[PDB]
């Protein structure tokens, strides 16, 4: 266990003022800390940030995968809709990877602690604009997400959406087995991806379908109740879930454009991004 230094993202240990933990080991023991003077300009300032590390009992695979994720976010680069770098501490001590934070935690959450301030019908609207934007340039990256949710939109204390998880690669994942927390991820699986094991930017587009669905449920449950073995017959049948409550027909429409059967007829990020603009638009 010797890891490379990089100047360009090395950070000093005595720069890093740990705190206490964050999300429920959702993201793989993340903790709130400190970084005294990340920019080199103002370095006499503090800026809140997120720290993942690996664990008390973590194995020698643990720490590869660390790494890869940490070299992927060099490599993709920066937005203001994805969990961007800040910076790490790979020498003389454990792998810190320092991440932008986000203050006001998931999206789920976020949507759910604000049920009846109030979100105006734009916020909500604007909220999945930020959301297909962010989307919009991880592919325009070559990088397909895998399980875009709303458990996996963070959000910043300026209420700006940033996709996280995204790549983190793996490979027959147990569709039966949950998030412990109180999820099971398969429903937001296009089918093809589901069954086939084909995930392409078109099954990320089938999952915002369904986290535009989480929008304006304001958090809501996908498929309440249905098991594994029964969602599979439903998806099969061409079932598709019902509009929301508080949500358009134009927006209804975007969610079953999403959820086309056939990939190719679904619409790009680019498309929904340029839809999204000018629904935001006329929206109070
Ligand atoms: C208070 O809520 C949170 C804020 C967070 N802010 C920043 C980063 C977080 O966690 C993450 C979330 C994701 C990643 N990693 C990636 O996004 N990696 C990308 C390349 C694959 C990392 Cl390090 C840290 C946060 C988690 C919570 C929370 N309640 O869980």
């Amino acid at each position: 266990y010797e890891l490379p230094e990089d100047p360009r993202w090395e950070l000093p240990r005595d720069r890093l003022v740990l705190g206490k933990p964050l999300g429920e080991g959702a993201f793989g023991q993340v903790v709130l800390a400190e970084a005294i003077g990340l920019d080199k300009d103002k370095p006499n300032r503090v800026t809140k940030v997120a720290v993942k590390m690996l664990k008390s009992d973590a194995t020698e695979k643990d720490l590869s995968d660390l790494i890869s994720e940490m070299e992927m976010m060099k490599m993709i680069g920066k937005h203001k809709n994805i969990i961007n770098l800040l910076g790490a501490c790979t020498q003389d001590g454990p792998l810190y990877v320092i991440v932008e934070y986000a203050s006001k935690g998931n999206l789920r959450e976020y949507l759910q602690a604000r049920r009846p301030e109030q979100l105006s019908s734009k916020d909500l609207v604007s909220c999945a604009y930020q959301v297909a934007r962010g989307m919009e340039y991880l592919a325009s990256k070559k990088c397909i997400h895998r399980d875009l949710a709303a458990r996996n939109v963070l959000v910043t204390e300026d209420n700006v959406m940033k996709i996280a998880d995204f790549g983190l690669a793996r490979d027959h994942i147990d569709y039966y087995k949950k998030t412990t927390n109180g999820r099971l991820p398969v429903k937001w699986m296009a089918p093809e991806a589901l069954f086939d094991r084909i995930y392409t930017h078109q099954s990320d587009v089938w999952s915002f379908g369904v986290l535009l669905w989480e929008i304006f449920t304001l958090g809501g449950s996908p498929y309440p109740g249905v098991p594994v073995e029964e969602l599979f017959k439903l998806l099969k049948e061409g079932h598709r879930m019902d509009k929301p409550s508080n949500c358009t027909n134009e927006l209804y429409m975007m969610m079953r454009d999403c959820w086309h059967a056939v990939p190719s007829q679904r619409p790009t990020f680019k498309q929904l991004v340029e839809d999204l603009d000018r629904i935001v638009a006329l929206t109070s």
